[PDB]
């Protein structure tokens, strides 16, 4: 691939920021969704922000109260022997290090809007922020799929009952229609699908399996929207390949005449993390005719490699015009980057791998 | 209360059915899912076989391949040091103790039918036999709810890509109509709700999660009994209770004056399974009005005490007779009983408690 990866990359970063609760910082700005509205490009960033410890040896776990409609930190010890906090995005039980007990940090959904798709400057308020028992541990990495004037916000809520993927509608940004957890936990990476098929629509979902399963895409179809069922395996792990750990959508899938254009994301067990692409038939979305031997984007520049959680390319959002996507990928889970590709590259490769 | 346990308990033995593969012999005729059509009581039967081995250091686990729609056996030596057989229904990676990678035996749905509620004779062949990619390592613990004319017959699928919950629908259970799965992965114990319910159906679900959250009863609502959404926390475990490892909902919601009458069974850590009770809003059965503190059948029976997985009662139907509940029950995951209750003393036990 040809990237072009824009010359004011990292386009947004947590010091361009400010924490909305006292004594915390912002650790990211990240995973943003993308839609355009009235003439702008819209980023729907995953905001992070991490409580700040007067002592060292304590980590605090930011968790929103429902009842209350506060946060309510919980402290842990550094030195407790029942956690470990090797890795900076949870606090692990000893006896479930492929779970996690607490997040480290609290995520919220702020828009960013550029008229130029390069320069972009923050709403001045959150645009979702934890509003019930199954978020309280934050609202993270919305998608947006616009179905004529309305728009399918979607994004993982997190709490002590799992990790569900919940829905908002809304035809301006403004009044927002909440449509409850369209996926039950454990479920994440919901992308739907940007327009009926053959009388039914369709999502891309990701199931997280306990007890047998790997890290793998699913599809789903409904007649509404509200409701999913059909639940079918999609695109599965690779043994030796980028995505021998896990894979999850990614973008909104995007039409093309050879079938329906799925950039999602790859990671191996180390948690590198790149985007590659699959090709699902155009009229029936559950058949996949194509996918990537190698990736489409990777960390390569410093600001893709280095930063909260290095390695990761994480995009969750694009805006076709004509053959060009410009995609906006989540970077080092820290910023938001953007590049510029032909869609008819991403079929080349599709085709020649 | 006082419970009828049927004096031909145990009702249907792995004595009383025939292994339908060679070389496997029946562990288990459980866990029946319970209807009435045409003047009889059909018990819809889950029907385990495990391979036999003539090495003692040797088992196998029984894999339905769904390409050659063949049985292939894959061998494990039990002192191989990477894998754990502590657990009879599985062989478990030591690197996975909260999952499996195998099961030990496979399971198919036989139909056995009753004149007099307590003397069965069984169907000449099986009724659901694995059919798919979802079903590789068999279909378990069919529940029936009948609304109108159709018999809704939905079962747990398992296999390699997780374990997910689907639905067979028939009016005379010859004619079988597949629906898919109703739910993704990772669930079971999904119990549709035997009517519309303010203009919505409903079904129970009970996800199984990976990383945060315990083993809890959830609910679903649906405009077709094919899509569901507004996923809901319902029901969850309490620890230090008979409920502290898990609750999966059991028998079809019982429709009572004072709301849904819900016979759910609770397990703790040591994997000691009862049956115990809950009441939800007769109008909106999102919301739990009472829950009882104490079992309402527990395993005593030798019946119920010792088999193949020992200290288990787990219902998985009943029939209504006016006050009079006839609950039919898998026992020590090996045979099946039946039980009389009456619907008043459980809402007195509810309300007590
Ligand atoms: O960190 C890489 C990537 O990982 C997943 O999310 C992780 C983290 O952000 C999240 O807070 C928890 C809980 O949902 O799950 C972790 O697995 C991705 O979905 C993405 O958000 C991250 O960029
Ligand atoms: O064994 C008790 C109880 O446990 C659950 O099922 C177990 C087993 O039968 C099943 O084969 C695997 C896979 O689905 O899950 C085990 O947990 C219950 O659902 C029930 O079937 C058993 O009676």
């Amino acid at each position: 691939m040809n990237i072009y990866r824009y010359e004011e990359n990292p386009l947004i970063t947590p010091l361009d920021v400010k924490p909305i609760h006292e004594g915390f910082e912002v650790i990211g700005a990240f995973n943003g969704g993308v839609a355009e509205y009235n003439g702008e490009v819209l980023l729907l960033l995953r905001v992070a922000e991490k409580p700040v410890s007067e002592d060292p040896e304590i980590v605090l776990a930011p968790v929103y109260n429902a009842k209350n409609k506060e946060l309510e930190l919980q402290s842990f010890r550094l030195d407790d022997e029942n956690y470990d906090f090797e890795d900076p995005r949870m606090i692990r039980s000893k006896a479930k290090l492929e779970g996690f007990s607490y997040l480290t940090s609290l995520s919220y959904i702020r828009i960013a809007r550029s008229k130029d798709g390069h320069h972009f400057t923050l709403d001045e308020k959150p645009f979702l922020y934890p509003f019930n028992e199954y978020q309280t541990f934050g609202i993270e990495d919305a998608r947006v799929t616009q179905i004529g004037d309305t728009y399918h916000v979607n994004f993982s809520a997190v709490s002590e009952f799992g990790v569900a993927d919940a829905l908002v509608t809304t035809k301006d940004f403004e009044n927002l229609e909440y449509q409850g957890n369209i996926f039950a936990p454990e479920n994440k990476d919901v992308l739907i699908f940007p327009e009926k098929i053959n009388g039914k629509y369709y999502a891309l979902h990701r199931p997280s399996l306990k007890s047998i399963g790997n890290l793998d895409i699913w599809i789903a179809s409904s007649p509404d929207l509200r409701s999913f069922g059909d639940h079918r395996h999609l695109l599965g792990i690779r043994p030796g390949e980028y995505d021998s750990g896990r894979v999850g959508g990614g973008c909104v899938p995007i039409k093309t005449e050879e079938g329906w254009l799925i950039l999602y994301h790859g990671a191996t067990e180390e948690n590198r993390y790149v985007m590659g692409a699959a090709l699902l038939d155009l009229n029936d979305p559950t058949i996949v005719l194509k996918r990537t031997k190698t990736p489409i984007l990777e960390p390569v520049a410093d600001y893709e490699k280095n930063g909260f959680f290095g390695d990761v390319v994480f995009a969750c959002g694009a805006i076709q015009e004509g053959d060009t996507l410009h995609m906006y990928y989540g970077v080092a889970d820290t910023s938001m980057a953007g590049c510029d590709m032909k869609i008819s590259e991403i079929l080349h490769q599709l085709e020649v791998e």
